């Protein structure tokens, strides 16, 4: 698994997208496109924009 951080808030504008708060952690479910398809603390998933992301690291 791999996660990211949200530096800012995103708000939802269809069905399809997710919303995040800033401070959130996400898991990158997939990170091909532009926008990542993530999981948020809700259990659901969609897309957001990468650029308001920072990708964690760890061993």
């Amino acid at each position: 698994k791999k996660y990211a951080k949200s530096k800012y808030d995103f708000v939802a504008r269809n069905s399809s997208e997710l919303s995040v708060m800033k401070d959130d952690v996400l898991e990158i479910l997939d990170d091909r496109r532009q926008w990542w398809k993530v999981r948020n603390a809700s259990g659901d998933s969609g897309f957001v924009p990468n650029n308001i992301l920072d990708i964690m690291r760890t061993p």
